[PDB]
């Protein structure tokens, strides 16, 4: 009926896949659509009859509708369902065809699928797609990985549909590297999102608990903060949330929302542990959510555990600014950690990850978009082999000038009893990373004492075991 | 040569010493190692003992009285898998195979199921106390079928350490399949946490108070007489005595500050992340080791990243005492975290772990032997479903009284620029745990704003979504 007439194909007509399909169609292409449950594909075709969509009832019809090399994008449920869908397609595809998985996929799955499909002569592009439903429709940040020759054939469409960066119109997509490099970068992006959210949460909690500020007051502070170097979409979201009234009562909706946070957030931290990378801030943020889910225990504990009962006496304006600095500083700690993880992963899996570009493509179509991403890109433009962001001139100056405030904020908060797990982690990482010598000599001694694990010395090469008895 | 009542495979530090422990209880012990020269060394150095030198597995298996009792202390992972694979075909129905290495519990769980109907009884056990523990009395944490346990319980009790308090052996049934190796994994997690807390304390005494190793040794010596009385503090004061064996000065000052690890701490943090358990103190200590391995980077950073240079001008005796309190306070938080994880693990894997007994068997032959273990046991006798140690009167009281000192120590450390990731994690955990309300309400608002993830309300049951537009 429409044999080899479609330029691009999408499997999965839930909102994301539908939205992507429409994004692609809007760019001047005929797009074949498929969904396991056909009624859903019917609904899409019926309400978009004016578009160049090709309605397909079966995988055979779907595959047959596409020009070769076939470019097919999976937007189906992650895990077993994506493997089922891949397995369903394999027999119909020709050698040289290109499958693309745009689901939030754990990267080792992508690495396996890519390898297995390559034995069948099928290219596999594991692609991270940020921005949610609106992003899929209008412009996502995309992080593709897989065979470079295949990706070069998909690139034009991705660059056309991707979010364009507001500062220079550059598409928020680029080739990340082989096999699972694409979904790896997306994972780190999701970790980073968790960390940015927890840091804003602490900033909010300090302003509320210690300085006693109202929601309107805190809204104003975030607004003012967002006009400076902190400029970020998450802060914009935050000051918007603080405006809104309760839809089923009096006051503000944010004060009615139960503090039990909602999975896959653990992935970045899991890889960090596996790779030997210190990723304390994002991992503390994950654990911040976990402990909020222990609400019932905290209610009990709030009634028996003691803590300080202070009324703040200092200068409110001075401390608000000290908190502002602590936020930017700590956010910088988290990104340094996250890009150091990316560096290790790149060595481990041999991906030559393009670090400056990753920051560039996060400038739009994703929740972590912020202006200071440009400073990250500046840093790797200057030196692609930069081991850690903290060593670049810009970030050296920031930390030199902001660390004092961080410290005052930590003393203030800890003395008052306000929990600040990420802020405290930030300054602990700064003071660890810059320590020429750490007390790990003592740990090594202990391990040798009880376990005979051996150690290295400071004055000569070799492996040594002391006789402690 | 069927003289042998017990058999040990692996003649590195742990297996050699376990063999000698068992032989000293009045048994003849078969010994085997893959490199034969090691087995030769221990045979020749102990001709007075009743050991059977074997050079093949066929010989080793042949030398044991049926039903055979064979214990492996082999390098974890692939080596252990292969050793067992080689050994299984030689074994007879009724024989008992014990894996006493630090095996990742999923491997043991898999092994148990595979061996279920083989007629070969299987036990995966944790072993504590290091080389001297193995020689004189280890704490042991075995899991498997209860029937298998009961066949090795008698000899386990004989070799086990005996608690000084009541003479009770430091071994007990932990539960089904991988329960034992899981409990040992948490043990090591708790241990990483205390080791890092001790290291931080050392760092504070050395860098802020400016104290010599003699002065610091004396301090830890006094602490060990009080409520801090523990294995790790005991050996810490021993390490700080010893002088360099290949030069002048103290050995601890000649050991390179690159902390090694063999995966048990990492595994604990990974299980916490999978299970939804907040485990910041222990995880921060794993990351503290990871950052110690980034020595080259830290040397580079220390020349570029600036920080405070304050001179402690206060009362040293008073600050030392605050550090003590803080250390005991934080030690407790590590344990409270560990047991909270054991509770969640027990539920997930249907193990019904005996929390109170675990504490009992850690009273000797145990790297994490501490004075307050009975208070842990008391707390669980009182309430079997106790959710967290911090809810028990005993620990409520300690935290009430020492909490102020933790805050002064954190504040002093942070103003001085000395990294204290585990101390800051401790008070952050405490302050989060006792918080009835945390700022996860803002996180949920944000998530519902950008992804429509839904939220619970503070005032009514049900799932809600807000129309943010
Ligand atoms: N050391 C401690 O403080 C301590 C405490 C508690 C538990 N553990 C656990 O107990 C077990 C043994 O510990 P350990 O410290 O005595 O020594 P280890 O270094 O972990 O293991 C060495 C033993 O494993 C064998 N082995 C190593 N690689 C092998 C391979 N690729 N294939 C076959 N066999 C191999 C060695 O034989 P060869 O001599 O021929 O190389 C040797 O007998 C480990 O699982 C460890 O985690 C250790
Ligand atoms: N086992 C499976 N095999 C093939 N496709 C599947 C699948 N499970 C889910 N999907 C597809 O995966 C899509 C939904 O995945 P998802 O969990 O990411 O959804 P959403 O993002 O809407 O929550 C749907 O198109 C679904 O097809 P149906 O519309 O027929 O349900
Ligand atoms: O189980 C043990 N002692 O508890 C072993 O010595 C173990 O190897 C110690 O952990 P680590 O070697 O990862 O530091
Ligand atoms: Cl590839
Ligand atoms: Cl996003």
């Amino acid at each position: 009926h429409h044999m080899a007439q479609a330029n691009f194909g999408v499997v999965g007509m839930a909102v994301m896949g539908k939205n992507l399909a429409l994004n692609v169609e809007s760019r001047g292409y005929t797009v074949a659509i498929y969904n396991r449950t056909t009624s859903k594909t019917e609904e899409v075709f019926k309400e978009h009859q004016d578009k160049n969509l090709v309605f397909t009832k079966t995988l055979e019809e779907f595959v047959g509708s596409l020009e070769k090399p076939r470019r097919i994008m999976l937007m189906v449920q992650a895990g077993a369902a994506t493997d089922a869908t891949i397995k369903s397609l394999l027999p119909l595809l020709d050698i040289g065809d290109i499958l693309i998985d745009g689901g939030n996929t754990h990267f080792p799955d992508t690495m396996r699928r890519n390898a297995e499909l390559a034995d069948s002569g099928i290219n596999f592009i594991g692609t991270g797609v940020s921005g949610g439903e609106k992003g899929a429709l209008l412009g996502p940040s995309m992080m593709p990985g897989g065979q470079k020759e295949a990706y070069d054939l998909v690139a034009p469409i991705f660059e056309q549909i991707a979010a364009k960066a507001p500062q220079d119109g550059k598409p928020c997509v680029a080739y990340m590297g082989a096999n699972g490099a694409g979904h790896y970068v997306k994972m780190v992006h999701n970790g980073i999102e968790y960390g940015d959210m927890q840091l804003i949460a602490e900033s909010y909690d300090l302003l509320k608990r210690i300085l006693g500020l109202s929601n309107a007051e805190i809204q104003a502070i975030f607004e003012e903060w967002n006009e400076g170097e902190l400029d970020s979409y998450l802060i914009e979201i935050t000051k918007e949330v603080l405006k809104r009234k309760d839809d089923e009562g009096e006051g503000y909706i944010v004060d009615k929302i139960l503090d039990k946070a909602g999975g896959t957030g653990k992935w970045t931290s899991e890889s960090a542990l596996d790779l030997g990378v210190p990723l304390p801030l994002i991992t503390e943020s994950v654990f911040a959510r976990y402990i909020s889910t222990y609400k019932d225990e905290r209610v009990k504990a709030s009634k028996v555990l003691s803590g300080p009962a202070l009324d703040f006496s200092g200068d409110k304006k001075e401390v608000i600014e000290k908190i502002r600095k602590a936020l930017y500083f700590s956010k910088i700690m988290s990104y340094a950690q996250g890009f150091a993880q990316l560096r290790k992963a790149s060595e481990e899996f041999d991906w030559d990850l393009p670090y400056g570009t990753i920051a560039q493509i996060w400038r739009a179509g994703c929740i972590i978009r912020a202006e200071f991403l440009q400073n990250i890109t500046d840093a790797f433009d200057k030196d692609s082999e930069l081991e850690n962001l903290l060593l670049d001139d810009y970030f050296v100056d920031i930390t030199k000038r902001y660390q004092e405030a961080v410290r005052d904020v930590v003393s203030l908060a800890v003395q008052a009893g306000t929990p600040i797990p990420t802020f405290t982690s930030a300054i602990s990482y700064y003071d660890s990373y810059r320590s020429e010598n750490l007390p790990a000599n003592l740990i090594q001694a202990q391990r040798d004492y009880f376990g005979a694990h051996t150690y290295e010395r400071t004055d000569k090469a070799g492996i040594f075991h002391y006789d402690w008895y």
